């Protein structure tokens, strides 16, 4: 990799702590070279991968019919599941099924008693339509229908965690790539038909990907040679944590 080399990054937030464990060993391993990273949300960054204003876009959902025409093409890096959750002070203890998940989102059920907890409007916390968890959630737990509207739907300007963690307060309801909520000091996460999101059969998990421009730059070639090698394979290792 010759010194000089250049790789720019947008998309996912959900692949934050992925692209910036390869940034770190990428830049120690080959000196002289620069990774730059940002993660305005998957689409954001399929968008600047598009206009060639990025080399890679992470993203957290698979690259679709019309991108791939458009001379992209995707590699798996990892996998996650999604986590649900709420509020460290949300006095709802308990657990949902799919099904109550599902008609939290959809705003069929719009009380926390009617799950268990007390009686208590629910807010439900949405992702903007540029994150690929967002999208992800769609099609894994609305499976074709679509998210409520309404004074106790609020979709978030910023695909971004934390502010959605602060915003849960003891009433909301969201989700997250499970790394980014994993130790529950933050928040607590909702086992969803009573499993955790470390368990094999949880039920809301997917792959991560880069998307590229074909035919691939240099510094493209060099960026996914190192992430698919053994070295890049242990450096998104460290991201798991």
């Amino acid at each position: 990799v010759p010194a000089g080399t250049k790789v720019t990054i947008d998309g996912s937030t959900s692949m934050v702590n992925i692209n910036e464990a390869l940034k770190a060993q990428f830049q120690q391993t080959f000196p002289g070279t620069v990774v730059q990273t940002d993660a305005q949300g998957t689409d954001k960054g399929v968008v600047n991968l598009i206009l060639g204003k990025v080399d890679l876009s992470a993203s957290s959902r698979p690259l679709t019919s019309q991108e791939q025409a458009q001379g992209l093409a995707a590699v798996p890096v990892a996998s996650d599941t999604i986590a649900v959750m709420v509020g460290r002070q949300n006095p709802f203890a308990g657990g949902l099924t799919s099904a109550q998940l599902r008609d939290i989102f959809t705003g069929k059920i719009s009380n926390w008693s009617e799950v268990g907890g007390p009686n208590n409007t629910i807010q439900v916390i949405n992702r903007p339509s540029e994150s690929g968890t967002q999208q992800t959630f769609a099609a894994q737990v609305l499976q074709g229908q679509a998210f409520g509207q309404g004074a106790n739907f609020q979709t978030m300007p910023r695909d971004a965690t934390t502010p959605i963690i602060r915003a849960l307060g003891s009433n909301g309801i969201s989700y997250a790539t499970y790394g980014q909520v994993e130790n529950q000091q933050t928040a607590r996460i909702v086992p969803i038909d009573s499993l955790s999101p470390n368990q094999e059969n949880y039920p809301l998990r997917r792959q991560l990907f880069y998307f590229y421009k074909t035919p691939p730059s240099p510094q493209v070639e060099a960026f996914l040679g190192f992430a698919t090698s053994p070295q890049g394979q242990q450096a998104i290792t460290n991201a798991f944590e």
